[PDB]
This record gives structure tokens, sequence and C-alpha cells, in this order.
């Protein structure tokens, strides 16, 4: 790939739910650019590099069931970004809860994610 | 207002949208501070200040048949920051569209806009 279009980038993203949704660690870690870096959520400092995003990732589909779908289209633009919203499902000490989180992301020059912003704060869990 | 805390951010947001889908362009600028900028398509140049902004929203607002509604929750962070997708419906040439939209917005340490940048592309136009 080289700087994905509109519709590549709506396909990259829509794959990125696809593989939070099953949980496979280590698909959605080779989306992303070996110096990525992942802001999650919005506001807090971010974490560099395909180690650290993994570590992320391990985090939160590691363990217990987790699934997550698109709840709304993918808004692309024609400079290789998009920003997608989204509801993750997960159980959380036996209780099942929603977060719902709106990512931004940026794709460098070959189709791997560049930056990944997660927007959600607490007021966007639900129990 | 100070910098909005995560609950505020929601409600300016919430807001905004009441105010496109009611048609109010002195209020919708009066939320933006004075050097604000707006990106519309992101991906194109910024406009900027609240002359450049009104003359935006009034090309759209003046005398159009408008109407827009969140489509899911405004994700709000703890640095005055928030993301949201919504659905503006428009008339074009006498058909009715849709768009869909996700803006980005960060507010200064008064509550007033600072940046917006909408992410879309003609792939989330609807005729
Ligand atoms: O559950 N999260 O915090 C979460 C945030 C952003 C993502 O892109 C995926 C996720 F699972
Ligand atoms: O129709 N637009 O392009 C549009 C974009 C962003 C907005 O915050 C409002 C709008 F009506």
């Amino acid at each position: 790939m080289n700087l994905p279009t509109a519709q590549e980038v709506q396909g990259l993203m829509a794959r990125y739910i696809e593989l939070v949704d099953v949980g496979d660690i280590e698909a959605i870690v080779q989306m992303y650019a070996d110096d990525a870096t992942v802001e999650n959520p919005f506001g807090q400092p971010p974490i560099h590099g395909r180690e650290q995003i993994a570590a992320f990732y391990r985090q939160g589909l590691g363990g217990g069931k987790v699934r997550a779908c698109l709840t709304g289209p993918v808004r692309a633009s024609h400079n290789g970004c998009g920003a997608m919203p989204f509801r993750v499902e997960m159980v959380w000490n036996g209780q099942p809860c929603a977060l719902d989180v709106i990512d931004v992301m940026r794709f460098d020059e070959h189709g791997r994610i560049q930056t990944m912003q997660a927007y959600w704060s607490e007021v966007n869990l639900s129990v």
C-alpha cells in the first residue's frame, strides 16, 4: 500500500475493529507502524512502538471475551486519516460493561497506522 | 467557564449540534474563540477567526432547510477535548441528502471552541 485513499482508510479501520472484536493481538499490532503511537484515552501520554502497543492490546484483549462493533460509518479523509465510532463490550469483575469510543487514526505512506487517538472518558462507560 | 470538564465538553458539543440543527448562526459563532480554526473537511486548509467561521455557517444555515442530530454519544476527554458522531440532513439541487460526520473539538481555557475538525469525505454523503 501507499498512502491509503479514503476508500482504503474505510476498509483498514473497519478491519481494525474486526480484529479487536475477535481479539487477534498479533494481527492488530501488525496493522501499526513499527514506531506508531497510541493515545488511550486521548489526554493521556502516548505509548510508543509495537512492543508497548502489543502490551496495551494484551492487557485489554488477552483474557476474557471482548466484543467490538462499529456503531456508525467510518469517516475518512483524503490525507490518509479517518475517525470512527464504536462500542466495546467487556466483562469487568463478572460485570458486563460497554464503552463507547471514537478512534482517530492517521496512516503512513505504507498503509500502517502511524497514530491512533482513542476519545472516551468514564462517562462513556456503562454497566 | 474554565477549561471544560469532560461533562462540560459533552454539554457544549451537544449544544453545538442543537444550534446547527436550529440554524442559529450567531449562537454558533459565539461558541468559537475569536481566533479559532475550522478544518472542514479534515484534510483541507483551516479557516481562521470568527468572520471566516461565520461565513462558513451562513453559507449552509442561513436559508437552507437543515437538520442535524447526534448519532451516538459525545466522547469527551479530561483535557478539554471531545469527538462526536452526527448526521446532517440538507437539500441539494432539490434532492434530500445526508452527510455523516465526526467532529473533533478542542476548547480553550474559557470554554470556547479553539479548534474544530470535521472528518468526512464523499463516501459519507448519501443523495
Ligand atoms: O476498550 N478500549 O479502551 C479500546 C480503546 C480503543 C481501541 O481502539 C480499542 C479498544 F478496545
Ligand atoms: O455539513 N457539514 O460539512 C458540517 C460539517 C461539520 C459541522 O460541524 C457541521 C456541518 F454542518
